């Protein structure tokens, strides 16, 4: 805003027109402070992806500093205003806030990543000019991953009546769901009702349940309430019931979601409405069958996701955010695991939206500081709350702990994504002296988690029952005495069967799984010089596990509900096998500065192992992808110069050809058929039994072929159970590589042509370069340069690769593999955007983007 | 890629091309790596590809030019061996150097002219050959568009030693005005050459029969005295075939012959070399005007330049093909190849459809124009230099000879082109003294009469309204050699000054009108105003200071039998020239993006034609009946004068006209008026139409056509036409709309080709117009919505344009706004027949599809 006024939505946009500064010698909370020097910047924002690489920094942390950063708005609140509440909303600031309001402290908030709020309405000028003043303390060492630093999630006002819902004031229930489902289905619903006026109040609620966007014409259920006094300056929890007429369910493949409206009427008028999205939808877990959705068996194929975006740092962008789902749904992804703390709130609400199942994570340490980050949560974890800290959102009469674990809760409890809450990783893991303390402090965490929501299981992800510490054995009956499930980090099939046969009333999964460690787009090499790892599936950490190893190790289990495979995407800091968790640079500089975990790079450009997962996860799509491409400078020539050539696929069978450089006549190399697998609960997989299958069992999930190195292509043609061609218009992946010539020619495209004008929408556009006949070059390295007119401007460019210092907000960068990212972002003007790519030698690329205005 | 006998004696040499854009390299050696160089087919424009720039010139549509390098090796079979080969140009724009395997063969400045370049020398038969070809398109070159690069065809001659010459055979027949219908004289001039090393006795057997085309139907044959001519000499073989009732080549039935000449040296045939032919003739009167084969016919021309739109400079047969087409169905029968030899792809075209063509040679003389120091005024001069070895024409004086008779050697033969055009406007935008012009010009009129002495030479000269002392000494060279005067933009009074002060002259509008227009655009009547849309009027009230209306410059020549006709500036509009928002130096014109092509064009850059297209429809064309209304009929669109009233045009070639309107939701239309108009006879015969009626326009040009002021209403306006029997002209006949309705909001496309099937060569077009259209189907009149386009298949996209001026989107993007309701796709076939599959698509509304079928080639 520059003006709040009614009248703006209830809850409005408030992330337009900060000032900032990064020091820490600074003092400025007072409104008369001269600010005039200032950046102008709109939220979401991240200073820490702005300031350069240092070898001082810490390899865990992607080597980047963070520091003391201010931010001030100044805007009026206008005199139509006067009587009504004001409260700002936090969805994020990492870390340490301290808050003031026309020179008031408010108060502070040490977490990074939990919602907070302050309420403005006692400070507040009605009728005047107002300063918000956030400063942040991101004082390193906080993290094990890139943690960024400033308010890096949407900022929004809340404006309402004197009476009113509380602050995520409703809690819905459908106890009988299962039972209900087609009919007349029980709603038991609270509502907390704040009086916040100087006289009682006769208060009825109306309280509607309507499909999402959406009239109230089309309700399925209301209900009035009896009326109940609540006097002056207090507030009450009000229950009621809403009986739904055969609600639509919410699941995977028909996300239905509907709005449930609350109307607060005093006398006869209605003082305020209040909206929260809801799902119908009911789980369950199984010690010996796994994972259940409305009551069918599902698998949880499920990917660990850290929170940056990539080039755009830790900014939660909600199409940045929007288009990593995409790509993990085209995988065959069902689930995400929010590693290792609360996510933004438009994650949350993209899953509602797509059909995702979320476990949502709190913590990852607890009250023990990890790998050396005194400045990490966990010197916060278990500190009390000043009793003049005003800070809003959730618990604040034990910890902070507690505080940020409810507040989580208060905000994802009605959301039908969130399926779990999670509630610690690796608790004791890279943490000093005893543990003999963590049971207790895990039961204290089920305990509180349990008496916040009722309606889901809790659980955490546990490295150290592999171990069969005596501490997670116990803390492992404590979540299942609670109707919770343990997640395990990182056991294979032995070690399955061992909790499973030592533990038989846990219901299990993997909660942490694989660890494969590969870049983008190399094949010189199939086995884990040029700080580059290969993209060959046997590549994995000393504690983990390639890809189709974890992967057999669960789906032969029913027992194992499901994985969380680490990681979908590629995250900035932790650049393991180059990682370090102390100050100072690792192999030569520049040193790798972001993940190599990650199925999917930075950039959203899809490693090979996607393939893979995608022939493995996605039942309604085909998959044929073959590597390594197939250039003599990029191939392994093993005995008789024979390069190791594989295919992912979900077909029955496979033919595999070659054609010579030059000829349109192919030859047949081989074919191969898979053997279908069935468990006891119905599950069915695909292996290769063939006599000349690998010796390793779990390598038979795919295919392999020796093949002597040619020039020319190498191409696959599918099958299905009664021998009948698979096309590739139905099909995923490289179904052929062939040998490219010289780079000659970029290609560029944008992901969507077509942008909302709101100043926030974003465009991805993929540039490639290839040969003159349209062919990938597949080592090409050649910078690129990106010219964007009219209404939009350049946010950000990324080729993925690890070791690539060069700045994310310069106009130019290398391309890694052959494929580099630029982002665009819209004005709040619509309009048109042009973008030019162009290399030296190259012909150029040009891309068009029509920006539309809002609704 | 390589050449095996025996493929045909002109083979084309297209295909698998290498270029790279660079003023720094120096690539003329064979060993130089290519690997990296981006493949190409040719014909090929480098500047239609580069980004506009504020740095270059309004002129030449703010694009640049450069160094390029053209790179091709190929291998000579030994399938040949020891026979002549020779490579080519149709057109290289500009400045062309020519390596073969190393060898420096020689250089060309003119970017329009043909030439060749003998590879028998530098050859390695049964090797490995690199031909290579440097470009340098140093701007400031041009007054208009000129592209870059080798944007005309190119082939490989390949003969035995003993062969006709290039371009060597003559035609003339100076008695067919007489012979005609009984036995026709043919006198023919034949270069006959023997690179052998020993002397060879020669006979030419000539042969003329229908083109396609068996000898078996032959009209006439000869066969020479055995001629000796000696090894490494050439002679000059006349000869004379008696041709028996030879079809003329006429307007409405353009017969066309072959001329085949077969070189025998001993017994066998060793050489066999064909020339296009026609049998026709013309007349110029001072009195009476212009006359094809003994009947009086009225030149209804228009001026054209080389580029194809958003395809730039290349000279695609097909796009050409296609602009006489749509020209032809305005009534055109002549086109002015303003200011440069055209492709031979639209001498062929004309030919074969029957157009009369006018090919002029130059613009500027010796002396460059508008700051363009790189222009051929600064080669027109200047000596050709002893070992340039570039063949075509005459090499003894300067490069104007040069290129006028390589030029006349290429097309002597074609039966469409009527007139040799000297130059245009040679004294204007220059500096210094024209005293020498006068001399100048004779001289190049004496060139001519020697080169060809069977058509009349002419020019284009602005200065004669201005009576220049030079111009009335001009005049009358021409008018003493035969020659024929085309003054540019005279009026009726200066015409008829010229008619009396010089009665011994022959004359016609050599540059006409040069009326401004944007396609589609009804807000305003009158470009009386400065715009402010950077678009321009559809109405015919808009032209330059120094040009006229549509109607004007037409009722100052159908009037006057002594003006045998005229060429409009011009047909189709064209990239450069942006006038009035045209700039000379460097800098752009008004707000950028500026405008970058023409508003001269009767037709847009798309081929979509603007409404006035229909108004010399209604005036030239005699085989189709024309009706047709402007203004669209929104009210976002109109122009509303004194009481609401909206100006209405009717163009109509018909009697008779009743103007009716239907209210919007009403079947039923009422009568809002109706004129007849009166029918006109000149001396010689032509007719025309003017409206006489009380309430006829003060102006008399403007009585061409009709106009009624009509209150705005939603609704339809419509329009019904009768003869002069009043007897109702149905629409299937007429052409044109003979309605305007009120649309509702944008609602669906639809897309069409104009030929769903095409050749599966890698050459041919097919064109895809889409319109921008509401629920009912009713055109959008201001519809600027983008259009997708998603190619697949046989083929592939290769341009999209609106022929909007101030559009600088890509040419080559898969997208592009639509203008005034419409938008089109080019797509190419490729060389394996198939089926092509383009679908169209826009935010909001419903797509279209087309499917092309590509069939391959017998
Ligand atoms: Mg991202
Ligand atoms: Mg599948
Ligand atoms: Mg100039
Ligand atoms: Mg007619
Ligand atoms: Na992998
Ligand atoms: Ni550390």
């Amino acid at each position: 805003s520059s003006a709040v006024d009614s009248k703006q939505n209830r809850t409005s946009d408030f992330d337009a027109n900060w000032k900032f500064m990064l020091s820490d010698s600074v003092q400025a909370q007072d409104p008369a402070f001269d600010d005039s020097a200032w950046q102008q910047v709109d939220l979401p924002h991240d200073y820490s992806i702005t300031q350069k690489y240092s070898q001082s920094n810490e390899a865990e942390s992607a080597y980047l500093p963070g520091g003391t950063g201010w931010y001030r708005k100044s805007f009026t609140i206008d005199r139509d205003l006067a009587g009504k509440r004001i409260a700002i909303n936090f969805d994020g600031v990492y870390m340490n806030a301290t808050v003031w309001f026309n020179g008031v402290k408010l108060g502070t908030h040490p977490y990074g990543y939990s919602p907070f709020s302050f309420d403005l309405t006692g400070n507040a000028k009605f009728g005047g000019e107002n300063t918000i003043v956030v400063k942040v303390e991101n004082r390193l060492p906080s993290s094990r991953w890139y943690s960024g630093s400033g308010i890096y999630r949407d900022v929004t006002l809340t404006v309402t009546d004197g009476v009113h819902v509380g602050n995520n004031g409703v809690a819905i229930k459908t106890p009988s769901l299962a039972t209900q489902n087609g009919g007349n289905v029980t709603m038991n619903l609270t509502t907390k009702v704040a009086n916040d006026t100087e006289a009682a109040a006769n208060i009825t609620l109306k309280q509607t349940v309507f499909p999402k966007g959406g009239k109230t014409d089309a309700a399925i259920g209301t209900v009035t309430t009896a009326s109940k006094s609540i006097a002056a300056g207090a507030s009450a929890d009000v229950t009621s019931t809403i009986t739904a007429a055969s609600p639509k369910l919410w699941s995977i493949k028909n996300p239905n979601l509907y709005t449930v409206r609350t109307e607060v009427l005093n006398g006869d008028t209605v003082l305020d409405t209040y909206d929260t999205e809801y799902g119908f939808r009911w789980t369950g877990f199984d010690a010996t069958s796994g994972f259940s959705l409305n009551g069918e068996k599902v698998k949880l194929k499920g990917v660990s996701m850290h929170h940056d975006q990539g080039s755009l740092g830790a900014v939660a962008n909600r199409r940045a955010i929007e288009r990593q789902v995409e790509i993990l749904q085209k995988m065959g992804v069902n689930s995400i695991r929010t590693t290792h703390n609360p996510a933004a709130k438009a994650l949350i609400d993209v899953c509602n939206e797509k059909g995702v199942l979320v476990v949502e994570e709190v913590f990852d340490m607890w009250n023990r500081s990890k790998n050396g980050n005194t400045e990490d949560y966990g010197k916060w974890f278990g500190q009390t709350i000043a009793g003049d800290n005003a800070v809003l959102g959730g618990d604040k009469d034990e910890t902070w702990a507690k505080f940020d674990l409810t507040s989580t809760i208060n905000r994802d409890r009605n959301a039908p994504s969130v399926i779990m809450w999670s509630l610690g990783n690796e608790m004791m893991e890279g943490i000093s002296g005893s543990v003999s303390d963590f049971p207790a402090t895990s039961a204290k965490l089920v305990a509180w988690t349990k008496a916040a929501d009722s309606t889901r299981p809790m659980t955490y992800g546990d490295n150290k029952i592999k171990a069969n510490w005596n501490e997670s054995n116990t803390m492992g009956d404590n979540l299942t005495a609670n109707g919770g499930v343990v997640g395990t980090n990182y056991s294979d099939g032995a070690n399955y069967d061992k909790i499973r046969t030592t533990h038989p009333s846990w219901a299990i999964y993997g909660s942490e799984t694989a660890s494969a460690i590969n870049s983008r787009g190399i094949y010189n090499r199939t086995t884990g010089s040029d700080k580059q790892l290969t993209s060959y599936d046997n590549s994995a950490v000393g504690w983990g596990a390639v890809a189709s190893s974890a992967w057999y190790d669960v789906v032969q289990r029913d027992f194992v509900a499901g994985t969380y495979v680490w990681t979908g995407f590629d995250y900035l800091g932790e650049p393991t096998p180059w990682n370090g968790t102390g100050s100072g640079a690792v192999g030569s500089w520049p040193s790798p500065k972001n993940s190599y975990f990650g199925i999917v790079d930075t950039a959203g450009f899809p490693k090979d192992t996607y393939y893979f997962y995608q022939s493995q996860w996605n039942d309604d799509v085909h998959t044929l992808h073959i590597l390594p491409a197939w250039n003599e400078n990029v191939v392994a020539k093993g005995s008789g110069n024979k390069v190791p050539v594989v295919v992912y696929t979900d077909a029955a069978k496979v033919k595999l050809y070659f054609t010579p450089k030059g000829s349109t006549e192919k030859r047949l190399i081989g074919e191969k058929s898979f053997t279908k697998k069935t468990t006891a609960a119905g599950y069915t997989y695909q292996v290769y039994e063939g006599t000349d299958k690998d010796s390793t069992a779990h390598k038979n999930m795919y295919l392999t072929w020796n093949v002597p190195w040619a020039e020319g292509t190498i191409s696959a043609e599918a099958y299905d159970e009664n021998n009948r061609l698979i096309p590739e218009g139905s099909t995923e992946g490289n179904a052929s590589v062939t040998t490219t010539g010289k780079a000659a020619k970029l290609k560029a495209d944008a992901d969507r042509k077509t942008i909302t004008a709101d100043g926030k929408d974003l465009s991805y556009i993929e540039v490639d370069v290839t040969d003159a006949n349209g062919h990938i070059v597949p080592d090409a390295a050649n910078r690129v340069t990106f010219d964007v007119k009219g209404a939009g401007k350049l946010v950000g460019v990324d080729n993925g690769s690890s070791p690539d210092h060069d700045s994310y907000q310069a106009d130019n960068r290398k391309a890694f593999s052959g494929k580099v990212l630029a982002i665009v972002q819209s004005t709040k003007e619509a309009g048109e955007i042009t973008v030019t790519a162009k290399a030296d030698g190259l012909q150029s690329s040009t891309v068009k983007i029509a920006t539309t205005a809002v609704p």
